[PDB]
């Protein structure tokens, strides 16, 4: 079961990371008890042992759903402690140490993750997610003034956000979609497209700045999707083709 394989390769890289100096605070989770406000700041907790176990109930197909995990585990410390601190140093030599291993890896691991999700080596697949890549960066980030959409809100800084907005997205988080070939259609990027906006009529007001400018962001989607149309319409029906094709086998 390539699957089976891939978990032993995930696990010996947590097993190389927790061997690295001074990374016991990231073995395990962060107790909340102790520290209190760590919920208040923090919104996707992420340790090496919930990593493992992870890996154990076969959640990671692929080397990019384990490093956004394990990513996590930066981005909180860099949150929490600092970006300069020591600790978040500490979980930076991991996640460099995790490229490395990934780096040394790669054809294996790309044999294995097209095993488990052959769209991932469909031609079609591929150039339908380089189109919305390219709609993503050329189009929507380039709508001005649209920096409060390009990534997650940070709740650090927004301590509310995520009491109002249970649904969030945001344009980095469909890049991340787009790499991991989540969409096989219009439909379902245009429902995270829409999340955008949806969020911020809910959080900011149907006639806030903010909403105009997330409008604008989901009509010049729908702007250059109209334009492509002929070319995504044959995509999509080779990529269903394709999905048949590897349940069949
Ligand atoms: C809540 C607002 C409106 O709704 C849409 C999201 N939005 C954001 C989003 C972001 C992010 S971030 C940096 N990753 O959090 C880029 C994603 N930042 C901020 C923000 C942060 C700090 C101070 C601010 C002071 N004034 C205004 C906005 C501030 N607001």
């Amino acid at each position: 079961d390539p699957m089976v394989t891939l978990s032993s390769i995930l696990e010996s890289i947590i097993n190389d990371m927790r061997d690295l100096p001074n990374t016991y605070p990231f073995h395990t989770p962060v107790n909340a008890k102790v520290v209190k406000d760590y919920y208040k700041i923090i919104t996707r907790p992420m340790d090496l042992q919930t990593l493992r176990e992870n890996v154990r109930k076969r959640l990671y197909p692929s080397r990019e759903e384990f490093r956004e995990h394990l990513e996590l585990i930066v981005k909180n410390s860099a949150t929490y402690n600092g970006p300069k601190h020591s600790l978040t140093q500490i979980s930076q030599s991991m996640l460099d140490l995790c490229d490395e291993k990934l780096k040394e890896k790669e054809d294996k691991l790309a044999r294995l993750e097209k095993a488990i999700n052959p769209l991932l080596d469909d031609d079609d697949q591929v150039a339908f997610s380089f189109i919305l890549d390219n709609i993503v960066t050329q189009k929507m980030m380039a709508v001005p003034d649209s920096w409060p959409f390009h990534h997650p809100v940070n709740k650090k800084f927004v301590p509310d956000y995520y009491k109002v907005i249970v649904n969030p997205m945001d344009l980095e988080t469909i890049r991340k979609n787009i790499s991991k070939h989540k969409y096989q259609s219009r439909e379902s990027f245009l429902d995270d497209v829409n999340l955008i906006l949806a969020n911020s009529v809910k959080y900011n007001g149907p006639e806030s700045q903010y909403t105009k400018t997330a409008q604008e962001i989901v009509n010049v989607c729908y702007q250059t999707l109209t334009e492509y149309d002929e070319h995504l319409t044959q995509l999509e029906k080779d990529i269903c083709t394709a999905k048949e094709a590897a349940l069949e086998e």
